[PDB]
């Protein structure tokens, strides 16, 4: 039983199975921790005004116990239609890209 | 050992256990990939102005290697109080709903 | 086989291994459900205007089949530079913090 809490070794091949599963779960949670932190940072922008010019959006964020840096840019044309798109950098292999559009009803 | 990398079969019933766990993990990660993509797309809006009318917010996004479509709408009354709410459609069984409010301090 | 669907018990110690893994997966998905709901709620704000004052941002959200409450606040100085930062409360042990900045290009 390894030390006490873990206790991966179970059978002739249960130790490798338990370790593999435990490693996969930790990897999923990690991607969500950093992935959410970066995504939020990007979704935390909104471009300050924009009657017909370009605006730079960027910022950092954090989730649970992780941190990520997100960036982006969009062009705010007129006061009726809009558009925003940027990329977020989380951890190492956790990258995401956004692209939405705002409109007045 | 299946092919080489996988190697699900372990014992008399380890093959089914390893496959079930591997399938569950992949399903969790998937929901996060599309779920985050859609959520972000919705959170990437902000409604262009709004002194006392309605605004339509919609857009698409992507995370890691997935894509989702999000939509929403809110009424921007006055220049002090606000409100935004919309729904996001990710994958197939990945739907989320938002509803927040902005205020000037 | 427990009841039918579950069927955790497999070997002399497979029941405990299957239960532990199944419990971990459910815990990961949970953190993502509430974590995404709260994060979105916070990222669903944008501060209504701000030429040189403070703005309070807060709201709730939901993902899949969960609900969370998020809050935050930032100071909107001038009509070129900006900043937003807040904290989101999800479930019980699912807390996140954001902090980004907007700028006109």
């Amino acid at each position: 039983g390894d030390q006490a809490s873990w206790s991966h070794p179970q059978f002739e091949k249960g130790a490798h199975k338990f370790r593999q599963l435990d490693n996969r779960l930790d990897k999923l949670d990690t991607r969500v921790d950093k992935g959410l932190a970066s995504s939020a940072a990007l979704n935390s922008l909104f471009q300050p005004y924009g009657v017909g010019k370009v605006n730079f959006t960027a910022g950092v964020g954090g989730y649970r116990s992780s941190q990520a840096l997100a960036i982006g840019s969009g062009y705010r044309v007129n006061e009726s239609v809009a558009l925003k798109a940027g990329v977020a950098y989380a951890g190492s292999s956790d990258v995401m890209y956004n692209a939405s559009f705002n409109i007045e009803w």
